[PDB]
């Protein structure tokens, strides 16, 4: 149901968690927190976006709040999140969307300011996390500090569900082909801890350390130490793309493997789970709230036990739409 | 004394091999030709090149011969390959670069005109199909028309042959990241064959076919029917990526497999196969000449006997230098 | 009673004068034209676009006509254009995109076919040329071939207006800084003609001829020999920028400038010439349908005659919508 | 012998300098201040450079100092400008790169540590700026800290220079299609002094302001309140070009500019001021030195009195061999 919502940081994925609100109606955005970033520049950073185009609404700065389609939204503009008055505002849930307070320790600093539950908007060292299709009935009410995992491990964890219910996997190795993030750089420049994300994000393909394949081990407990990966950043500002390369149990046709994951798209995981057998390329899913949509025509089998398998995710849309979809989901279960 | 070479075809491939050839100096180009390109849009088009810069050298037109660094190639302009007059211009060995002449029967018209060997620059569906560093000492005198396959299989053999000689491979799957190609479009076009190759190179992450793992198997007759896979095109202008993902017979850890790359690449398979710890991204690679190389920090590992191994290509630089290499091999056994 | 057309073409106009043909619904498309894209494919490149996203709304091939919205579509395949049956299908007016058929002449041969008009929708030789909004009320029943001259012209000929008619235009020179165009290569290719145009598309800044702003002085007469200009292509996918520097006749401050664009964005050239003031960027006019939009902020003076004005144009879109416009304008008048 | 120079700040303006220091063998780099990289660091950061290409020598880390090309180079990691001992370290002249202290004062800081000289690599509020081949001559042995002006600047002044002194400006509006810059967001971020510089560098055309053709008043004192200009910053890793459109004082002939341009890149301007008739696109000025080179070919010419005059620079290049130039000079009149 209608729970009222507050967003810490208003980066990329708060922007899109607020925007993904308003289009959905799934959730009530009350109130936003950034210290950085002020009332008028935050009616610009919503009201036009490069990638998913202005926003289809009004957006008004009106007597200190931010007001969306005529709903007024309380700023805060707190350093140390143990200082925000979420419960003044009425915001039941918060979005942890900053990216630096990722423990339980840290997240639950929204506690102290009024808040019921907080929902980490990336991966946790410790937090439960979830997947919606995939874990999502193993959330319940005692829960008070989640995390909803991140964008490709949303894309994997649907994918590897049906794959190992069907046929089990007995091991996989996956490649995300990743678009461009804000944490890179223009032009060669400095990136201290990660010195290959300091290199021009326009003029290069960067392989990067994800850990997104080893935490589907976490949200579908049976492919514990069964899957691991890693990433290559190209000069895409959206959409990215999982290469799944597993080994199965039970021998699987290719015809097989389509014929359960459009089954699965069509029954329980409709909306989380797509399926094409369209020409598709990446542009084709800007904007679509899909976790992972399955491209028949891309994957290839070298046998009944050995396939590549292919799946497209808007790694900014699908996202932000499963933040909200969890927190609709853990309100019906108040 | 170095062989005397005419090159049919003055793209992308023509004239790169015709770059290689002067940087090298391995073999004598002293015929191009080309029914579409005049002799002034040659110079041009040779001296100046968006990815590799301008030629290091010396290039014009005079008395209707294009000088490069002082020596005059003859310049033909004829649609029909039987009525290039090779024997007259001196050309030996004859490089088969338009893509349209890739069977024995179309490759054999270049005899006609007085050329002794045909080197066709692309994938072949009859000529013996060479790599230089793999199989290059299967050639022999008695073969006229032979092809030095593609440039993605000129990249995933070398390193295919070091893990199957040293650990074995039961199966492998293939993903390459490629860079953009002739063939692609600037903004959505007809591609009537393959629909995807028809959308914006610029704004999309394409998934591509390709048989250059299967051809794997023909130039490692070992390998036949233990490799396949697929390609991404993403919007970079050159240097693409292979990611194998094999499954081991014997058990090899991270740091054996990095052991024998860096030993093959040191020794036997010098200037094909090249091996790096450095933190490395795809413009490092802008003009290397190597076929293959090795990103030890890239590779992932499952399991003893399950790994994701990365290697570098400069799809254009690398593959030009090795039609040199094979041009210079066979010039060695006449 | 919306009068009905044909296409002739369906490349990247013709798709786009289609989709906004059914998105305003001014006019009604009956029959599409193209010997070389089948009804499978025209699908596929009418549903996805790169640039302007999925088609909004539905479309498919049933028994042999391409339906878009639950509105059947003739399909033709005919190379001549002297032999389409436009008449049959219903086809009152013919939009002429392929780019080859610009002159009268040429043009003319769709009236053979049963089509009762027909409109150029690029620059001709010889037929009468038309700009929304600026001299659209020269147009007359006697007028069987037009031309709704190129999207460059319509961006700088409705500011041409507004300046010229409130402070007189004594000479002025534009750029365009303009996306990149289906005539451009992905990487350095053949393009005889226009030798700088061959250059990879993705790396470069390419300064090329434009006769657009010549052009303003045919469809503004009093401007002719007035104005010229060049463009610079660069690598963005879509949406490019006017900037013509000029000297006026009477003074003008900066403000006034501001004032009577605005009062005519608000007035006679409502949908036509845009105005804003926001900090906008390329994409910020994605899918906008202005033939112009004024900058107000990215302007320059550098006295009350002598300025810089900034106007944008979603090169692809507003261009489309014109051609569409012209044709309710022409039925109105039948 | 060559002055021994000390560059504060290893960003990409800094790593320039150094690297044209050693490659044009002007000036001897001895220590270099960077407070946030370390030694480690550097040497990854000057070895690989994705736009200029691997650096061409030997750069390693040897008992805590950087060598390069066998020449070792002290490194100091300090924040406070006062600090740096320049004097124990042999740096009589010291590049001022970091972008943040561009004031008299600020600037000033170096001399503290023993430094004899300051050269801002910047447009500096007070100091006194210099342009090489326009004013340098005006440089005399009592100024201790001096601006090189920007990369823009430098550009447009030594054309500006030959236009005036043959035919005179009467007045100039500039445009510069500016390659993308470290200050840009790889997607839609937070920019809060500039919001337009905030959005997507990879999807967007951005207007910015520049106070680059002002600056030229400053240079060349006969041109004050005579230009002024904007900037569209486009999705290229680098070279930008200058589009000056300026009206006549003594009426020229387009050939007659040619003639004139040509004179002074063959005479005073030699290196500084190049000259083409090359049918040129933006790649092949990487890595070009010159300041300046005119595009005879681009530019335009409505009438004798009012022209569009084109001018390419390597934003990146050009710029870092000017500061090396300047200093150069300045050790010569010691």
């Amino acid at each position: 149901g209608k729970v009222k919502v507050g967003v810490n940081g208003f980066g990329r994925i708060g922007r899109l968690v607020t925007r993904a609100a308003f289009n959905s109606g799934k959730v009530d955005i009350v109130a936003i927190n950034d210290p950085f970033i002020d009332l008028n520049y935050m009616v610009y950073m919503f009201q036009y976006d490069s990638t998913h185009g202005k926003f289809h609404g009004t957006v008004k700065a009106e007597n200190g709040k931010l007001v969306i389609n005529g709903n007024p939204i309380t700023i805060f503009q707190e350093r140390d999140p143990s200082k925000i008055k979420w419960g003044d505002a009425g915001a039941e849930y918060v979005v942890e969307s900053t990216g630096v307070f990722t423990t339980m320790e840290k997240a639950g600093a929204h506690l102290q300011g009024g808040a019921k539950r907080v929902i980490i908007s990336a991966p946790s060292a410790d937090a439960p996390m979830f997947v919606m299709g995939v874990n999502h009935e193993k959330y319940d009410n005692s829960l008070k500090i989640i995390s909803n995992a991140s964008c490709t491990t949303n894309c994997l964890a649907p994918l590897a569900k049906v794959i190992h219910d069907n046929f089990g996997i007995v091991e996989g190795l996956m490649t995300t082909v990743h678009a461009i993030t804000a944490t890179q750089k223009t032009v060669d420049g400095p990136s201290g801890k990660l010195w290959r994300d300091g290199r021009g994000a326009l003029q290069n393909i960067i392989p990067a350390s994800t850990g997104a394949a080893k935490a589907v081990g976490k949200v579908i407990p049976e492919l514990n130490g069964k899957l691991t990966g890693m990433a290559f950043r190209v000069p895409t500002a959206n959409v990215s793309v999982v290469d799944l390369t597993c080994r199965l149990e039970k021998p699987a046709k290719y015809d097989d493997i389509k014929k359960v994951v459009k089954q699965a798209s069509e029954g329980p995981l409709k909306g989380i789970l797509g399926y094409t057998e369209h020409q598709v390329v990446s542009s084709d899913f800007n904007s679509d709230t899909h976790s992972s949509t399955f491209d028949a025509g891309a994957g290839i089998a070298l046998n009944d036990h050995f396939v590549k398998l292919i799946s497209w995710y808007d790694n900014e849309f699908g996202y932000s739409n499963r933040v909200v979809d969890l927190m609709a989901h853990m309100a019906s279960k108040e």
